[PDB]
């Protein structure tokens, strides 16, 4: 008995090509189409798209013995080749950490300029990243070539590695020889240890076995610890600036709040680690709308039946945040930002358990989110305290690019400052 399948799909990878141009406007054709479970092509797989409170919930409370997330990413290992860093003890130490970053990378702003949004917080947070979960003494050895070849990195996520991961087209071409590049930049790091003498990289190179691990394979552990939040933070970090810039009056409580928040004279560091409310449900609303994340995998190690359905072993089961995130029933005006959402009388987060998720739910749910929130209260807290910020192109044109899995903010995404007066 074959599962309901969308419409289209008709090209040489079935609906692989759609996914590669347009994967939200596919999700949203399954769901119109077919409700809470349909399916589409990709290549020689097919994908059993959930949505909805009933299948989300199916999906999100399965265990990796019914559902197994690891073996639905085979793609990542050219990539590649936490938990200690997000201890609460040492959030505090982090937020310091992050409006240091934020610090450093305005510190040549002056009083008005101009910057790109994925360029600026695509390099920030890879300096936030690697100084939080590596060590500052290792970022301070990074520069904005890392950030390039990183990007490089996350841009090698083509859905044609449904087909293979290792097919001779540009962007995958790209991604190896990025890596490759940040071996080498972690190579000359290592050398330069040697001749002029503690972190994570420290611990790693004194392990024996003669040397136990290659500047290859402690590249390896370094991409794989910064991947999760990097292009996730980045942006988040974006789209919370560009819906501030397109809700002037959410803008403009923001910075009442900080202004009177910061009026204790207590630090960032203090700060990012309570109530900041009016931020904060700008950021639920931005990740309710552009969740970093938009289609979630597993595969099935068993027989399931969802409304009906039969869901066999081996099949590929997602959930999407981009599509439950905007259920018209569950989130009244879903294309709407509207942050009072979430404020204590409506809190439509907590009582949408199973389809308010841009940090997923269940077994695997984020375990980055309170770092993640955490990070924007901190670099919010100095840049819109510091600068102003205005659009420098019409408000439409921000959008994300989505031919890669990992989804990135299209380019360009320019945007004016000012210095506060
Ligand atoms: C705004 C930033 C972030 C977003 C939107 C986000 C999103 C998500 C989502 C949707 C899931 C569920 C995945 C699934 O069910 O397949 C998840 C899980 C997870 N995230 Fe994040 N994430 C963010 C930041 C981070 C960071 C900073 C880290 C690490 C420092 C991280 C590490 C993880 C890990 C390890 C899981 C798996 C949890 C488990 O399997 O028990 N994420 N995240
Ligand atoms: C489909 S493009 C790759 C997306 C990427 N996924 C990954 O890095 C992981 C690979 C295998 C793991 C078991 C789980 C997911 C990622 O950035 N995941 C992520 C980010 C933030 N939190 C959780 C997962």
């Amino acid at each position: 008995v074959a599962l309901p399948r969308v419409s289209g799909g008709h090209d040489e990878h079935g609906h692989l090509e759609e996914f590669r141009t347009d994967p939200i406007g596919l999700m949203q054709r399954v769901r119109d189409e077919l409700g809470d479970v349909g399916t589409f092509q990709l290549a020689g797989k097919q994908v059993v798209l959930l949505s909805g409170s009933h299948a989300n919930e199916f999906f999100f409370r399965a265990g990796d013995d019914d559902l197994d997330q690891a073996k639905a990413y085979p793609f990542m290992t050219p990539i590649f080749g936490h938990n200690a860093a997000l201890r609460g003890e040492q959030m505090k130490g982090h937020a310091a950490t992050i409006e240091d970053q934020v610090r450093r990378m305005i510190a040549d702003w002056g009083e008005a300029g101009e910057i790109d949004l994925l360029d600026f917080f695509a390099e920030l947070t890879i300096y936030t990243s690697s100084a939080c979960l590596i060590g500052k003494k290792f970022r301070d050895q990074l520069d904005g070539r890392f950030a390039k070849l990183y990007h490089e990195l996350e841009r090698g996520t083509d859905p044609l590695a449904y087909v293979d991961p290792y097919l001779p087209i540009e962007s995958f071409r790209r991604r190896d020889e990025a890596r490759n590049g940040l071996v080498a930049l972690v190579a000359d790091i290592m050398n330069g240890r040697i001749a002029n003498p503690r972190d994570m990289l420290d611990v790693l190179i004194a392990v024996k076995a003669t040397p136990r691990f290659s500047a290859d394979e402690i590249t390896g552990m370094f991409i794989s610890m910064m991947f999760a939040g990097h292009h996730t933070s980045s942006g988040t970090a974006s789209w919370t600036l560009i819906e501030l810039m397109r809700h002037r009056d959410a803008y403009a409580a923001v910075i009442d709040e900080l202004d009177e928040l910061y009026g204790d004279g207590r630090s960032v560091s203090f700060h990012a680690l309570r109530q900041i409310p009016q931020l904060e449900n700008v950021l639920k609303e931005t990740l309710r709308l552009h969740p970093p994340l938009i289609i979630l995998m597993r595969v099935a190690k068993g027989e399931f039946e969802v409304q009906g359905h039969r869901i066999h072993e081996g099949d590929l089961v997602a959930a999407s945040p981009a599509i439950s995130n905007r259920i018209p029933e569950d989130f009244p005006d879903p294309h709407d930002f509207v942050p009072a959402r979430y404020e204590q009388p409506r809190q439509e987060d907590l009582l949408n358990r199973w389809t308010w998720i841009p940090f997923g739910a269940g077994r695997h749910r984020c375990v980055g989110a309170a770092f993640a929130i955490m990070q924007i209260k901190a670099i919010f807290s100095v840049l819109l305290r510091e600068y102003e910020f205005e659009m420098a192109q019409p408000p439409e044109s921000y959008r994300n690019d989505h031919s890669k899995m990992v989804v990135q903010l299209a380019q360009p995404a320019a945007v004016r400052y000012r210095r506060r007066t």
